[PDB]
Parts: structure tokens; C-alpha cells; sequence
């Protein structure tokens, strides 16, 4: 009995972000979300302005932005509320207390202030969340736990990721999902992301297992992609987005029937 | 057969960052870290000049520093020279590849270019240390892997602890020691440094526990407190760094006899 994505929009005990993201992607016929692993503002900028229509969600790493400014995340929710596109900051917060509240909300990043959604490990315990949740649902933002890793030798498995979803389930005013290499909660409110997409069989020197859209929403239950070298690398980052958007939605609705 | 300090600087295959850091530590008679969790650059180089004689190492989240410019790095690194103490970024990097070391080399922060060591969280495989190792041994810098963490629900236990201090014995080229509760490596070469800790028996609302200097170094054979609150809550700040570097300094003589 899986819901569409629209319908899943609508469970009673869906968190906004959850719902605006659910949504968007039914209008737009999208579940990618673009990791824009770039250093320039300029490039940041002109991929999610390009790509905004292909994409339900880009993937920041702020950090490695050479020119990052807050006026920069003001042009970028722009183009977010313009193309409908949440913000979601790859932080991989993994502390608890007054310190994760201010790495969350303060600093020169201010990510509280301009991120949709961000995540968090699950080896501190529950505390992470508490913390970023302080901070982050009075500006009524939405957390991911990152439940697996794509990255050769991972330790989240097992009893880790059994731990992942709990906290997720027992935190749910806040945790909106999961990142993930397939469905981990078998409650419907919950997302699933998936990294380590690509449409070749292949891997990277660094340790990395890749799957296709068809195995990771098709076979393996995950809502949405991560991807980056996949279109970041391509001469036509715009043709790359559309071969990815389409293979994870057709992926979608197979599943669907 | 424990050594001192000193005698663990001399060890053939001791890392030079970690010479440097228990050679210091021997010379000034401190195995005080001091957790600078301040949003402000004029709080953080007021602490460093005026405790930088009573601690080894100040460990800094620059994430959280409002004010933010590599001029302050500057400025922090010119007083770690003048007092002899090393610059720990507590930054939890828990991620690999290229995004990895251009998190730790680029960005606003350049963290690499100020900071005698980071830690990793080990979730991800040794593919953290590995991206890392990239940037961090051209730099001659070093890493410490979160083995163990002080947090209420921690999953750094058990199988998770024997798989950091796997990954730090294989790559001892970059790693230099763990964040733990308690020594977790027979080899002396590698540091431990342990936060959680208080003078008094007590808590916090967010999920910690604390543990004495006397326990964590004397029992539990660490080397190195961690002390944040103990030190930066007190109204005499160089008085509280003084009986925390009284407490750590006895309890490692004690331990040696």
C-alpha cells in the first residue's frame, strides 16, 4: 500500500518540511537533490539557477565555499523559492549541547538561518538532536539522520542504524529522515536519501560504493538521489540533471505500479 | 614500564607533532587542554595570552567565533608560539574524499593553515583519515580519531572503539592519538585526550557525564583533560585553569610513581 509522494504530502503526522518537499516534488516530477560540490559562489549560483526546475533539493557544503557571504545564501533562497527547491546544508553535525545549537544557529555560517534541512551522525547519542532541535524548531527547520554511508568500510550498520531510526522516530517533531543507502523506517512520514549514485557501474579512488537510480529507488525503497560527479562533472550539467531526474522518477513510479 | 612525557617524545616512531605537544607538556608541567568555547575573538586571545602558560593545547571551534578572520588565527598562533601550546580544531570531520580535504585545506576557515591538529569521527570508514592525510601530511599536521565520546547514548563502544584504534595504528603517519575516555591503545606513541571532565561529581542538561582528573588520568590512564565549563564559567578563569592543571599534572606523576 505505498502512498505517492503527494499523498505521503498529507499523513497526519507529517512534519512541514517533510510536506513542502513531498510536494514539490509530485508538481515537478523530481526526487534528485544536486550536491553542488563547488568552491565559487558564482558557480554555486548559476548551477542552482539552471538546474532549480530538474532538482526537489540542493546539497551544500558551505564550507568549501572560497567566497562564502550571507549575501550569497540570500541570492541562493531566491532562486530556491523561485525554481521550488529545499536548501539542505551537508553539516554532519556529530556534537551535543550549547556547542551544537551554536555551530547550528551562529559563527560566520548562520546555517539555521537560510538551511531547510540539515543532518546529523548518530554517534553521540540523542543529544545531537536536542541540540540542533532547540535551535532548530523554533525556526521550524527539519533534520536528517544519516542512518548509512556510501564510504568503504562504514560502520553504520547493524545495531547502528537500528539506533539511527529510533532516535528518528523518537524525535520526530524535528527528524524529517534518513540518510541512507535504502529504506531503513517503514513509517511512511520519514524520507529517504540516498548517495552514491550514478548511472555507470563504477567507484572512486577515495572509497566509495556506487548504485544506480533504478537499484536505489527501484529496488531498494530510498525517495530520493544525491548527486554530484554524476552532473557536476559533465560538459552538460543541465542534459545530466534531466538523465538523472528521469531515471529516479520512472524508478518512483515503477515502484509505485 | 610507563614512560614520561618527556621519554615518549624520544620514541622511534613517534609522530613530530606529538613530540612537540609531550615535550611542551613535560617542560611546563601541564596535561591541560582548554576548551575555548567563546563567540567572540577578543574572549578567545584574553583566555589564550592569560592561560596559555597553564595549558598544553587550546582547542577551538571556529565555527562558532562570530567575528571570524584568518587575522585572528594570526593573532591565536602567535600567542601558541609565545606560551608553547598547540591549536586543536575540534571540527569532528566525518566525511572522505575530496570534499573531506577541502573542508579541512579551503573555505573561509583554511583550518589546516592554523591548526597543529583535528579530529575525525571513525563512522565512515578510514576513508576521513585518508582524505585528510591529503592535505594534513604535506602540512606536517596531525589527527586525533574519536575512539570513545563522554555523551549520554554514545554508540562509540564496544567493536566501534577496536575499529578507531584499528584505523589509527594503520594510518600513525596523520593519526596521533584518540578523543576517549580511558587509554583504548597499548602503543605509547599515541596521545589520548579525554573531555567530560569536572573537579566536582555532576551534569548537564544536554546528556554528558563528567568525570575527575584523578579519575580519567590516574584510574582510567588518559594523558591529557579536556575542560571547558570548569575553566570558562568560573569568574577567575587562570585560578580554575590552575587547579585543573594541579589536578591532571599529580594525577599522571602518580600513575608513573
Amino acid at each position: 500500500m505505498e502512498l505517492s509522494f503527494g499523498a505521503r504530502a498529507e499523513l497526519p503526522r507529517i512534519h512541514p518540511v517533510a510536506s513542502k518537499l513531498l510536494r514539490l516534488m509530485q508538481k515537478k516530477e523530481t526526487n534528485l537533490c544536486l550536491s553542488a560540490d563547488v568552491s565559487l559562489a558564482r558557480e554555486l549560483l548559476q548551477l542552482a539557477d539552471a538546474l532549480g526546475p530538474s532538482i526537489c533539493m540542493l546539497k551544500t557544503h558551505v564550507d568549501i565555499l572560497n567566497d562564502f557571504t550571507l549575501d550569497v545564501m540570500k541570492e541562493l533562497i531566491t532562486l530556491a523559492k523561485c525554481h521550488e527547491f529545499l536548501i539542505f546544508e551537508d553539516r554532519k553535525f556529530a556534537d551535543i549541547g550549547n556547542t551544537v545549537k551554536k555551530q547550528y544557529e551562529g559563527g560566520i555560517f548562520k546555517i539555521a538561518s537560510w538551511a531547510d534541512l540539515v543532518n546529523a551522525h548518530v554517534v553521540p547519542g540523542s543529544g545531537v538532536v536536542k541540540g540542533l532541535q532547540e535551535v532548530g524548531l523554533p525556526l521550524h527547520r527539519g533534520c536528517l539522520l544519516i542512518a548509512e554511508m556510501s564510504s568503504t568500510g562504514s560502520l553504520a550498520t547493524g545495531d547502528y542504524t537500528r539506533a539511527a531510526v529510533r532516535m528518528a522516530e523518537e524525535h520526530s517533531e524535528f527528524v524529517v529522515g534518513f540518510i541512507s543507502g535504502s529504506r531503513v523506517s517503514m513509517k511512511p512520514e520519514f524520507l529517504h536519501l540516498t548517495p552514491g549514485v550514478q548511472l555507470e557501474a563504477g567507484g572512486d579512488n577515495l572509497g566509495q560504493q556506487y548504485n544506480s537510480p533504478q537499484e536505489v529507488i527501484g529496488k531498494r525503497g530510498s525517495d530520493i538521489i544525491i548527486v554530484g560527479r554524476g552532473i557536476i562533472s559533465a560538459a552538460d550539467r543541465l542534459e545530466a540533471a534531466e538523465m538523472y531526474r528521469k531515471a529516479a522518477w520512472e524508478a518512483y513510479l515503477s515502484r509505485l505500479g
